[PDB]
């Protein structure tokens, strides 16, 4: 529903290269990260716009 915004940043154990956005609780800003390709959670957005639309 949108408790996804409060889930922590999760890179996962995989070593792939997937640039994504998570909403950072501390800063209040949608922040880039390299997601590994497996085992992520809900705080993982494909675009900056998507993250801001949902979380802000
Ligand atoms: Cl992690
Ligand atoms: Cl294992
Ligand atoms: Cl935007």
């Amino acid at each position: 529903e949108a408790s996804i915004c409060s889930e922590p940043k999760k890179v996962g154990r995989c070593k792939g290269y997937f640039p994504r956005f998570y909403f950072d609780s501390e800063t209040g800003k949608c922040t880039p990260f390299i997601y590994g390709g497996c085992g992520g959670n809900g705080n993982n957005f494909e675009t900056l716009h998507q993250c801001r639309a949902i979380c802000r």
